[PDB]
């Protein structure tokens, strides 16, 4: 569990240090900063933030951690397309706040990620239509996508979801009627401000 983690460290970091993720030491000894471990034995989360990570994530390295469940890479400089996080089958928490990931996410990106409870993609530069499969996750509880450049209509949310309690789509450029699959729910903190073109809604604008 040491060599793949330091494959992942060896991309591009511009602010701060390892320090350290030594290749010949166990990452659950308690010295490895920013690592979480199930039961003091195996790696289950990566939590590294504000290091100016400017390189590229190679998810084949992260696939060699079989019980990794949480990734939190908030406030770095990661850019390019969104890496294929769907290749990690047990992933529960994907936190990539304030990075610079760009481009359109494949609509089928979340077809085979039923374990995801939390997806924070806010304040990147993602574009082009929220993937419909994201809104088909029955177990998605927290989805924060504010501050991107998403366009098009919001996909409907499946009735199979009974746990979504926080949805933030503010400050994008979304268009259609806000789906009543979302707005009817009485336990859902939802946010849609700063989305001109958007109507229906908890917002006070018809639609039409
Ligand atoms: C994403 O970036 C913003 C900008 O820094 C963070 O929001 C600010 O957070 C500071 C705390 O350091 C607050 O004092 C400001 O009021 C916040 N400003 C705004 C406009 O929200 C935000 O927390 C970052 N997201 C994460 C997860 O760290
Ligand atoms: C990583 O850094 C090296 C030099 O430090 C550079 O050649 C390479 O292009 C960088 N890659 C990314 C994705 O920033």
């Amino acid at each position: 569990s040491e060599p793949l983690v330091r494959f992942k460290r060896s991309v591009n970091i511009t602010k701060g240090d390892l320090n350290s993720w030594r290749t010949g030491t166990d990452p659950c000894n308690g010295k490895w900063f920013g690592i979480y471990c199930q039961k003091g034995q195996t790696v289950s989360g990566i939590h590294v933030t504000r290091l100016g990570l400017s390189g590229t994530i190679n998810i084949e390295d992260l696939k060699d951690l079989p019980n990794l469940r949480t990734i939190r890479l908030d406030n770095n400089l990661l850019s390019g397309p969104l890496p294929p996080f769907f290749k990690l089958p047990g992933l529960k928490s994907l936190l990539l706040s304030n990075n610079s990931f760009s481009g359109e996410i494949a609509d089928d990106f979340f077809k085979e990620t039923p374990q995801l409870k939390r997806v924070f993609l806010d304040n990147n530069r993602l574009s082009g239509k929220i993937p419909a499969s994201l809104m088909q996750l029955a177990g998605l509880e927290e989805l924060h996508m504010q501050g991107n450049q998403f366009t098009g209509e919001i996909p409907p949310l499946t009735d199979g979801n009974k746990v979504l309690k926080s949805l933030d789509l503010s400050n994008n450029d979304l268009e259609g009627e806000i789906p009543i699959t979302i707005s009817d729910r009485k336990n859902l903190e939802m946010k849609f401000e700063g989305n001109q073109r958007l109507c229906g809604s908890p917002l006070n604008i018809e639609c039409d």
